[PDB]
């Protein structure tokens, strides 16, 4: 149980009709590594726009997700984005409020808006580049470590605590890598992906090479159980986190749009999802980093469903040490979650992880189908905190 | 109303506060702090509230810290040295409130939360900001210049004027004045022993500041008229009607009503009910005038029934639509001045405001009975809750 809760009830009204993300990168010499935060950012909210032929002047609020950005540049980076992307000065751009969080309450805030009457469409977007644009609108590197080694050092004791064993955290980080090559091999992030045209730097001679990047460069589909096992601990001397089971960095970005069902039908706009709940909740402090595992039943339920109703789950996998917690802790079936993959082999784009998620939960339910109906959105919201999010499967 | 979503924590009559203080709040340009560590600022108020219960440190099941200014990794730091100096152990969990920007009053209703969930007896919601660092400008300017120029722009939308907004500053210092001229203040205010570098000489002289020296009785409504506009030409918002960042400290030290009553502990205050809201987009920094009835509404009350207002002052435009908005009695609002008299110590504001207004109750008398603090979280949401005086 949780020491508080905000659920946000969106009934039938809040609809999807596009959700897409950037490839994401590896922050530390990615293909990303030589791209800015606002060129990641304006394609994915420019292929919303595109996508759906509509004037960009009629979204009444853009909320994006960004942690590594210090101060004002988080608005300032998301405003080049969204200037760069053709939205007018009239579109307000906000940010997500927290110091760490992993994005999911922007498209959750920005579904609660429309459901309360206050606009008809908004953009719940996420972002994060380690680099920095020297021209701005009008210290990353300690920010990533202060919202991550909390997060790691924390679950490596709940999952200490709970006998999550070196193993099974391993046989996550396994599990990621076979998924999302295997999904990468089929073609099936193909829809949620926008390519992203940049250049990329040779450190040899400087030259600068024209680069499309398509794919998730983190993936490594040699990782087996035995390669990670050789893996030293990341955090203390006999601990069980190491590079192998926790998830890196990655440049890249997230966004979602959302609109009244009815604005979306006089539009002619195919129903890419329907957002049913939401729910934040504040977790016991003597059990931090299993924010999902609380935030979860608590959607769900909002939901009037039960676990077993789930046809989908997108959990972040920043930490497998908190990741298969949540899911034992749960009971969840593993063949039911991160299908196509997680942040383990994909990575871990901070604050786009909640527009990230969504992209890839709603276009595989997509796929799989009408009977796919029901799908789970899941991460924390800093150390004392989980965010869950309900999804219905879109008619199209 | 109308928010976009909320957060009701219900506390029943479970969660007491036994204790509330702060220290004195001083200019962060160059006022009486100016050579006290942010630690040595929280440290003896959090020490304050052991000393006046006889608790022992190890006691205390969570320590929620609201700080805004240090960068990172440093708010946490800074809350674990000050802890530690106040006498706590390891054992003793110490967390910030996960915000970018806040007024930190949601550190407090979170171990409300925690303690009505059973999760810990007791807890303390504090809060510290301070221009210093021990071996944070932009970090300031991030938070308040957009919810100023947000503020300015309801004000000139909503019609709260130039005139109105000073009227409101000259309130605020001739009520500060007052207060601090009756000895209003020493019952929450812990004086912080402290060291002083003179200007002048350059000579460290040892100072126990007790007293919030930002006041500044001689505010008129013609010095404020010649103060310039701080953000756009024809602007109704300066550096006279807006608050200054200000070094401080609060805590507040809650406890289950019976743990308290086990252990002959007065009740200085019985939290009732908390709401976060998150607001109209089109309309931002109007956070307390969503949340003040959300909150009101939660403990079962009317506005009518509460008797004191502690509404934050971070900027007149934003206090005056949120108060007039809601037909307050301006008469039960910052009855002892509010930050643009005595600063704003941003995540400190919470915990801050908290004690002045129990204090106030407790000082009022039984028929003080309802007192509602309220303030923003960022631009685009607003926090209150509601407190009965204690026994």
């Amino acid at each position: 149980s949780a020491a508080y809760q905000r659920t946000s009830l969106y009934g039938d009204d809040v609809v999807i009709v596009a959700a897409h993300r950037t490839p994401l990168c590896k922050s530390k010499r990615g293909n990303f590594k030589d791209t800015y935060p606002d060129d990641l950012l304006a394609p994915v909210l420019r292929a919303l726009i595109e996508k759906t032929n509509l004037n960009p002047s009629e979204v009444g609020d853009i909320v994006v997700g960004t942690v590594l950005a210090p101060g004002s540049q988080r608005a300032s980076e998301c405003r080049m984005a969204a200037f760069y992307a053709g939205f007018p000065e009239t579109v307000a751009v906000r940010t997500v409020n927290r110091q760490c969080s992993s994005g999911l309450q922007a498209v959750a805030d920005v579904a609660a808006a429309i459901k309360a009457g206050f606009y008809d469409i908004g953009i719940g977007a996420g972002l994060e580049s380690m680099t920095t644009n020297p021209m701005a609108w009008e210290k990353k590197f300690a920010q990533a470590q202060n919202c991550l080694l909390p997060m790691g050092v924390t679950s490596e004791n709940v999952a200490q605590r709970f006998g999550v064993s070196r193993q099974e955290q391993d046989q996550a980080a396994v599990d990621s890598h076979r998924k999302a090559a295997a999904a990468t091999a089929a073609g099936k992030f193909k829809d949620e992906i926008i390519p992203v045209k940049t250049k990329l730097v040779d450190p040899k001679t400087g030259d600068e090479k024209p680069i499309t990047v398509s794919v998730d460069d983190g993936i490594r589909p040699t990782t087996t159980l035995a390669s990670l096992g050789k893996l030293k601990p990341v955090f203390k001397k006999d601990g069980t986190t190491t590079a192998g089971n926790s998830s890196q960095v990655s440049d890249g970005a997230g966004a979602v749009l959302l609109m009244k069902r009815s604005v979306a039908m006089q539009k002619g706009l195919p129903v890419l999802g329907v957002f049913r709940t939401f729910a934040a909740v504040g977790v016991d402090p003597a059990i931090m980093g299993i924010g999902p595992a609380v935030a979860i039943p608590a959607a769900v339920k909002a939901a009037g469903l039960e676990l077993d109703d789930i046809d989908l789950f997108e959990i972040n996998e920043a930490f497998a040490s908190q990741f298969v917690y949540c899911r034992n802790k749960l009971g969840l079936d593993p063949e039911k979650i991160n299908v196509n993959g997680g942040a383990m082999a994909i990575g871990h784009p901070l604050g786009a992880t909640g527009a990230r998620c969504v992209a890839t939960l709603l276009h595989e339910m997509k796929r799989r189908g009408k009977d796919c109906r029901f799908g789970v959105v899941s991460m924390c919201i800093g150390t004392g905190m989980g965010a869950a999010a309900v999804f219905e499967r879109g008619d199209g």
